[PDB]
């Protein structure tokens, strides 16, 4: 499903992928890169099958793409009518029924009106004379673009951090921005238990405040609760993220946190969007205090930086190390980094090693002299373009 | 002790001022304003005395102001040596002894060396080979310019916001920036009881978290503890300040809080400096989360504004109401207020009334047309001067 990678021959291992038979839809694009344009006159695909799996494998070849559905109570439809009647375009209920005639479900060829009653119960909508108006929670959910199922828990979760908060460590703030667990990694309970003990006093205060139990943490799972499960794995996601924003090496996290570097960036990129949705959610809800605390946490999670390097990282060519080593060079802000000597940044960038060898996202490799000049050149444009 | 107020005749009511005899030092400048330069050829003062008070009154006429002292364990000397050994100028103890030879005490003509030991006990200085070096707490106190006596309590009080913090209301943030009680007003306990009951649920949570007791608050004082007494007054000072930053009418606070407008601005100006010292104190101590919450509270306490008008108030001619009515005119930031139509701001400033009739601090009265032009004109100069 990613970027095109042309090749003359594409060979597949088994029709069974990850313990399940291969889907037809992915099979159309499975080998569609075979045959380069204007270079290869023939592209071929060779699915490898064994014993009786050939009967299942050949179904991939003669199969046709499954017809599309609409997947539309349904959780994907609650947002559908919330997203429109909260924008003010659709107010009358009869016009809403007309909108449901415009969906994919309607064009394919009852409970649409009953889903509004679901929104009435959860205070998302105030009932008037029927003509419907948004509430404070309803207008905040749309603007931040959260699913209404998740918001009901967040609003109570964020209102429990109302009463008690900690500020010396970034953990409790990070706990409110960790999205979920999904299946980003396989948990290691014994390793978590050793990590649970070695946690300092300040961080352990956070866990008790959000429902995580010191007595039950990597204790009962060894010897053997869905909402209690979703909290402990939320805590592990927050525990991992705090090391990410502490600029610890990613190799060290692998040896310590057990999750490979592939699943880390698949989290910090996903958890950075969450911090960008909680912050907007708290802005529209009139909570000006943790909107301040969570304001800087979207940039920190995206790049895995500290508070110091927030301004340096604004240049697109400084991801996580090109700003740290540059920070130690006496340059602490992007304003004066824009005025840096071109020859000065060459030597400092050469050191700190863990012709087009230095890499920058979007332009493949680059040479050190050009990239170092790009560090300053990008900083020139930012200074006047934003002012 | 204030601004020069020339007058031809000055009359003093009694030698007794507030139940105490008048001080000679203020008596010299009591009369010193009599006689205008180049206008009045004769200035006189008539002290008024009765019965036996004349003997006390006449003593000031033939008396002389007392000679100066040095006021230098002593609390004003602890900061004196902390101001020099933390700045790095004086490190060796023997050289520090020469500093005590340079003060007013030495020039007038033991415990100085016994007072640096007091700082050693309270972690303010680390002891090395004697050569003294500042600590994290020692360097933070100097930068924020707090008395070392007050810092020991603040450090244990600010660190008690680590345990639990509230963010729905500004009360807990305000409680940590209320300086003290001094004698800014006379407390009204029965009036505080009626106010204590009517406090919403969110604010009452703050009081229990800082030591204020719901069970004992305007309860035992009616029927009849220095550290406990200084907390309850600290809470009352925070309750008053929360109304100040809510832009409630100043007249309404009098009818509700019992303290008149004179002691209000003499406290919000004093509490604004405190927020400017706690913020710097937390900055140097490496508490980046706490500095975030208190960063905006120096500007809010000075002007009695909300978060919305923080940017508008940057113009020196918008104190507390010239920005609120201007805010409702569709102008929410100082960037676009600088581009406002000159004739447009005239009509909006005319309304909201609770030729030089409008007033701006420092330039006495002004006319509406000129001041409204000054509103934009000051905004012109700010935009490019800071960039």
């Amino acid at each position: 499903s990613g970027v095109n990678l042309p090749a003359r021959r594409v060979i597949i291992r088994t029709p069974i992928f990850g313990g399940r038979p291969l889907d037809i839809l992915t099979y159309k694009q499975m080998v569609g890169r075979a045959g380069r344009k204007g270079v290869d006159t023939v592209g071929e695909s060779i699915l490898i099958c064994k014993n009786s799996e050939k009967s299942k494998g050949i179904a991939l070849l003669q199969g046709s793409l499954k017809p599309v559905r609409s997947c539309l109570v349904t959780g994907s439809m609650i947002r559908a009518i919330l997203e429109i009647i909260v924008g003010g375009v659709a107010s009358t209920s009869q016009d809403m029924h007309t909108y449901a005639a415009c969906t994919f479900l309607a064009a394919s060829m009852g409970a649409i009106e009953a889903c509004v009653m679901w929104l009435l119960e959860n205070e998302f909508i105030q009932s008037t004379e029927k003509v419907y108006h948004p509430t404070h929670l309803g207008s905040a959910t749309l603007s931040s673009s959260l699913s209404p199922a998740d918001t009901l828990d967040i609003f109570a979760d964020l209102q429990r951090a109302m009463k008690g908060f900690v500020l010396e460590n970034d953990l409790h703030i990070l706990y409110l921005v960790t999205p979920m667990f999904e299946d980003w990694t396989t948990i290691d309970w014994y390793r978590f238990f050793c990590l649970w003990e070695k946690l300092p006093t300040s961080m352990k205060r956070v866990a008790e405040l959000v429902g995580v139990e010191e007595g039950f943490l990597a204790r009962c799972v060894k010897g053997k609760q869905h909402r209690q499960m979703a909290i402990h794995k939320r805590f592990f996601t927050s525990l991992v993220l705090l090391d990410l924003i502490s600029e610890v090496p990613l190799r060290e996290i692998n040896q310590k946190y057990g999750c490979n570097r592939g699943q880390i960036q698949s989290l910090q990129q996903s958890a950075a969007v969450y911090a960008g949705m909680i912050t907007v959610f708290s802005n529209r809800l009139g909570w000006h205090n943790m909107e301040l605390l969570l304001s800087q946490f979207q940039k920190r999670l995206t790049f895995g930086i500290q508070r110091e390097l927030c301004d340096l990282v604004r240049v697109s060519l400084l991801n996580a190390q090109r700003a740290r080593v540059l920070y130690a060079s006496g340059f602490h802000t992007v304003a004066d980094l824009a005025r840096a000597n071109i020859v000065e940044v060459e030597v400092i960038l050469k050191n700190a090693v863990p012709m087009r060898t230095i890499w920058v996202t979007g332009r493949k490799g680059l040479t050190e002299r050009e990239a170092a000049a790009l560090i300053v050149e990008e900083a020139r444009m930012i200074l006047q373009q934003d002012l």
